[PDB]
């Protein structure tokens, strides 16, 4: 039971974290390890949000959020950033793909729950 996230995500332990952090607020999870995956995954199913890492082992948050937005469930799904170096580059790259919000690492899970709640808490 519970919202479907899709987690997007290539670092193991935040993989771990991230998707308990998840799971520990009722969320049900999917996860995915980069770009293209993510795609796939988004294009297949109808997510209620998105957690994009920026920084990813092969296509980049920017270029997949693009990709999902093209898709015409995807215009519209929220799509939350996860970023580490908001001011070393990814509020020049990542955060300008059409994204609805974003969370800064390290982050606490209330503000995992309240950036979460802003989203699709009405919904
Ligand atoms: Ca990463």
């Amino acid at each position: 039971a519970g919202q479907e996230i899709l987690l997007v995500e290539d670092n193991p332990v935040n993989q771990t974290v991230i998707e308990a952090m998840l799971r520990s607020l009722g969320y049900r999870v999917t996860l995915v390890a980069d770009g293209i995956q993510a795609v796939r995954s988004a294009e297949r199913q109808r997510y209620d949000a998105i957690l994009m890492d920026c920084r990813l082992p092969v296509l980049d948050g920017y270029s997949a959020t693009r990709e999902i937005r093209a898709q015409e469930n995807g215009r519209r799904v929220p799509i939350i950033a996860l970023t580490a170096n908001a001011l070393q580059g990814d509020r020049e790259n990542c955060l300008q793909a059409g994204m609805n919000d974003y969370l800064a690492k390290p982050f606490k899970r209330a503000e995992l729950q309240r950036i979460l709640q802003r989203w699709i808490g009405s919904q």
